[PDB]
């Protein structure tokens, strides 16, 4: 996240860190969601590689014992059947992990809570974006959590010709595009928190930025909608 502050270490319990065994360790790759005790749902982009993953929960230091962390193996990978890896901005980057074993709840840990089907935020709506990915363009991932304020952008205004144009789809949700905040690499998948109604739920799986650079004037961070696959993830978790 670009132009991120840290977050308090309670702040958003549903964030895991996605990562793979790199030799003798493991080293993050994207963010997620845990929606069950037992899944995650991630972007598909982030297990188009045939690596071994593990899902870490209750995380907020990447580097440093915080002493709330659960570590998962993931045991079945579930990409969303239209997924076509070579055409991101086709849409469907979206995928669901089923954990080894259930983690337990706590403050560190609580499930995401999703939107209804169907729902669209009004322009200018009030949102974060969490993850532990480049503090910079072409920079380093971070340490430590982080978190920064996203306005959502509206399909009319992200699908014209000066900000994202035919790239972006319905199925998307935009937001930042103010040149100092955004995702960036190593937050894909992991979750864009908005609050409607007094409450967070997380409306976007973070899918794609500019290749001009993460924060760029006019290329808002890209998420999956959530609310578009609320069928295809309820489908999925009744029939695994
Ligand atoms: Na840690």
């Amino acid at each position: 996240v670009v132009g991120g502050t840290e977050a308090q270490r309670n702040s958003w319990p549903s964030q895991i860190s996605l990562q793979y065994r790199s030799g003798s360790s493991w080293a993050h790759t994207c963010g997620g969601t845990l929606i069950r005790q037992n899944w995650v749902m991630t972007a598909a982009h982030c297990v188009d590689r045939e690596l071994t993953f593990r899902v870490v929960v209750g995380e907020h230091n990447l580097n440093q014992n915080n002493g709330t962390e659960q570590y998962v193996g993931v045991q079945k990978i579930v990409v969303h059947p239209y997924w076509n890896t070579d055409d991101v901005a086709a849409g469907y980057d979206i995928a669901l992990l089923r954990l080894a074993q259930s983690v337990t709840l706590n403050s560190y840990v609580q499930l995401g809570v999703l939107p209804r089907a169907g729902t669209i935020l009004a322009n200018n709506s009030p949102c974060y974006i969490t993850g532990w990915g480049l503090t910079r363009t072409n920079g380093q991932l971070a340490q430590t959590l982080q978190q920064a304020y996203l306005p959502t952008v509206d399909y009319a205004i992200c699908s014209s010709s000066s900000y994202w144009g035919s790239t972006v789809k319905n199925s998307m949700v935009c937001a930042g595009g103010d040149g100092v905040r955004s995702g960036c690499q190593g937050d894909s998948g992991g979750p864009l928190h908005c609050l409607v109604n007094g409450q967070y739920a997380v409306h976007g799986v973070t899918s794609f930025v500019s290749r001009l650079g993460c924060n760029v004037t006019r290329k808002p961070t890209v998420f999956t909608r959530v609310s578009a696959y609320i069928s295809w993830i309820n489908n999925v978790i009744a029939s695994n």
